[PDB]
């Protein structure tokens, strides 16, 4: 997260860290045995870390559970990142409490102007890599479809939305991928891509979760 602030330990209880010997993507806990992340974060050997704040120190509240399966959306396209969503089932259910809790899926899509909270342990520099030890937060508004499409002509599908600042300086970045975009207490986006990080006129692009709620429910129900 570039231009964001320290969230404060466990203030984002649905945030998870996907770890393969190091933190590589974020995710959101939606029930005690399932997490939603981005299909481009897929790999084998994933351990899900819940109740995390400082990813390099065990401080208490952490729960490390291995992933039993990862279900990448069948129509995920790695070249356009259309349908960039993935579900991870946990080997055992997490213990939910106030530090580890699930987030609700939306009932309707959000409108431009809605303010949302984006969080993650991704890069904090737009020019160079600087990965933090504690969780960072950023409040960003969803942009209108014309501004999103004028920013990425021909690269936005109806399963994506832009959120951020066209003036630059505040944005999600590499390492934040798979993580949550929460608006009005509902999971509305998944950090997906952008051109560079916090660059002027190049806002972040997020997977539009309201378009996948029936898919998530049917898939969890059959697995
Ligand atoms: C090289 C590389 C590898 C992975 Br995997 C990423 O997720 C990314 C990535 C870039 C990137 C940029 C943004 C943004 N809002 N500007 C958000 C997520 C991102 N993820 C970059
Ligand atoms: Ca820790």
């Amino acid at each position: 997260i570039v231009g964001g602030y320290t969230c404060g330990a466990n203030t984002v209880p649905y945030q998870v860290s996907l770890n393969s010997g190091y933190h590589f993507c974020g995710g959101s806990l939606i029930n005690s045995q399932w997490v939603v992340s981005a299909a481009h974060c897929y790999k084998s050997g994933i351990q899900v870390r819940l109740g995390e704040d400082n990813i390099n120190v065990v401080e208490g509240n952490e729960q490390f559970i291995s992933a039993s399966k990862s279900i990448v959306h069948p129509s995920y396209n790695s070249n356009t990142l259309n349908n960039d969503i993935m579900l991870i089932k946990l080997k055992s259910a997490a213990s939910l409490n106030s530090r580890v809790a699930s987030i609700s899926l939306p009932t309707s899509c959000a409108s431009a102007g809605t303010q949302c909270l984006i969080s993650g342990w991704g890069n904090t520099k737009s020019s160079g890599t600087s990965y933090p030890d504690v969780l960072k937060c950023l409040k960003a508004p969803i942009l209108s479809d014309s501004s999103c499409k004028s920013a990425y002509p021909g690269q936005i599908t109806s399963n994506m939305f832009c959120a951020g600042y066209l003036e630059g300086g505040k944005d999600s970045c590499q390492g934040d991928s798979g993580g949550p975009v929460v608006c009005s207490g509902k999971l509305q986006g998944i950090v997906s891509w952008g051109s560079g990080c916090a660059q002027k006129n190049k806002p972040g692009v997020y997977t539009k979760v309201c378009n996948y709620v029936s898919w998530i429910k049917q898939t969890i129900a059959s697995n």
